[PDB]
């Protein structure tokens, strides 16, 4: 079922996520909110949620979207539960993109990221993952782990001047 | 007659806008701006308007609100044509106060500006000043002569957590 997603504003958006239990996710309170989160993420056409944007202060992130329209470019994404993902930068460099956020409706702002991370994390079974992400996902997996710590894409702004209102910029 | 009222991202509102002639300002042109200008604001309901907000790079600005519901505390502003501004900051002292902008529609940002300044400019009659200008004014005037410079309220926000949307920072 669809929940409520927070909007740019709300405080409980720049709190920080608390890490989930090994137990927890056995839980049938857990697996109703990867349920809702994924129903969520689908029905608003996202490519990524993350708990907090939904009102829940748990470090749990589920990502996926294949033939996107918001984002047209964008490669598929496979989905897959993140939970108490640590994200690492590789390199220096970065893959500028044109980032949105369901948190802030209608606008685009530039971001530059590293497109190259490492990130270790834990699924839905409590499978232990570290790998080295790269491309879209690399964006969008540092996208959803900054909600997790309370940080929007707009605080990671490369330049005021590139950033605006969807309709806008599409000109 | 109200006329379109730019969004963040069009680029003229990061253009620089030219000053007008004292020619000009006689013109029956320019004076069907100034009525556009102010048929404009009114209803948007707003406290200022430069003219690159609706298209023209000209160094133009309306200001005038009283018992605006945009912004309840505000106290009122005297409705003037101000031409070819020139500010000068004249302390380092400043009141934060959450500024929006008819062309940001639906948001609201922290911003600190100098609450004291030199303002020199010529009215819709061709008369200067140069006046010290301070309070609501003060602040005001500046947010309208960035307009005039390409400059948006968003690039000078304070802090990005202290932006968001209205309604929800209304709580
Ligand atoms: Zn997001
Ligand atoms: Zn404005």
């Amino acid at each position: 079922s669809v929940r409520k997603i927070l909007r740019m504003g709300d405080p409980i958006l720049r709190k920080i996520s608390e890490p989930v239990t090994e137990d927890e996710i056995q839980t049938k309170e857990f697996k109703k909110l990867i349920r809702d989160m994924f129903d969520t993420m689908r029905h608003a056409e996202g490519v990524g949620l993350a708990a907090p944007q939904i009102g829940i202060l748990k470090q749990i992130v589920v990502v996926g979207s294949e033939d996107n329209e918001r984002y047209p470019g964008t490669p598929d994404v496979p989905e897959r539960i993140i939970l108490n993902p640590v994200i690492t930068p590789l390199t220096k460099d970065t893959s500028g993109f044109w980032e949105g956020c369901l948190s802030v409706p209608g606008m685009r702002g530039y971001v530059e990221r590293p497109n190259q991370i490492r990130m270790q994390w834990m699924d839905e079974k409590g499978n232990q993952f570290d790998e080295t992400i790269d491309g879209y996902k690399a964006i969008v997996y540092q996208h959803e782990c900054d909600h997790l710590q309370g940080i929007l894409y707009v605080d990671r702004l490369k330049d005021t001047k590139l950033f605006g209102f969807n309709e806008t910029l599409d000109s």
